[PDB]
């Protein structure tokens, strides 16, 4: 199965629950590559605080929060402003704020990520990256992530699978 | 994939969230049957209230809650006791209770059901019951709860796969 890969995750990051809640500080990659076409993957925001999603490069410092202040990484973060390079590339509206409780789904196609929450696309894409990428997560702040990479709470988005 | 049944719901059942999640008022069963030897799901207690987690026949009254009144289910209530016949057939220890935000994973190898919470085996058995059975869980006053039938936050135990 898919899940939070213990061997790519920052040094103060708790993986727990067969791979699937992510606590702590730091981040962790997802145990495989978005090798395919049209990716779909989700995390349940168990607990809010310091927290994003997105892909990176297995280069990323998994250290580092938040994510997306360089090359490695394209993250939502926890205020729904998307960074890559350390530059804002979109940003979810303030009426659209990520809450305690929701289901964020990520879609990837290597031209772009684009956000959905609770289902809903937000239509904030941001363009893809260069190099071989995995989905990412961090957390800090109490955060809890738990992550769907099979079992979703929101049919894919047509066109998107689950990562095999 | 394995899901909540909108063809074997109770009348005032609501099934959202990909056919995961259970809210409202009574039973539903999942859209397999326990055809193999050993067998393991997961719910998690989103919301407690009233609500039950088991096995029951196509014959079981999805509207006639609390299940285990009858032959037709077997299931550990929000009590932790475990019911058939209407018959109490185990309980689990009164400082184990299950709580909002558990997860309750259920064995089944049809000689009996077998209850953990949060990955721990609580070693309350109750025997198995006649016919062919499927997953079931019914909610009431307030409860929501939601299905793992293959992503599991728990490793299934020695020998128990999920539902193919």
């Amino acid at each position: 199965a898919v899940q939070l890969d213990t061997q790519h995750m920052g040094t103060d990051v708790v993986i727990v629950k067969n791979g699937r809640r992510i606590c702590g500080t730091g981040g962790c990659l997802a145990s495989a590559p978005l090798h395919q076409n049209k990716s779909y993957f989700e995390f349940k925001i168990q607990s809010t605080g310091i927290w994003g999603i997105g892909v990176a490069t297995q280069k990323v410092n998994l250290n580092q929060i938040p994510l997306g202040r360089d090359m490695h990484s394209l993250v939502m973060r926890n205020d729904g402003a998307l960074y890559h390079n350390n530059e804002e590339k979109n940003r979810l509206p303030a009426n659209s704020l990520p809450q305690e409780g929701d289901v964020v789904g990520i879609t990837y196609d290597h031209v772009e990520l684009n956000v959905y929450l609770n289902g809903k696309n937000m239509h904030c894409p941001a363009s893809g990256i260069r190099g071989t990428v995995y989905p990412v997560v961090y957390v800090d702040d109490s955060a809890i992530l738990d992550c769907q990479f099979s079992e979703f709470y929101h049919t894919p988005p047509p066109g998107f699978e689950k990562i095999l």
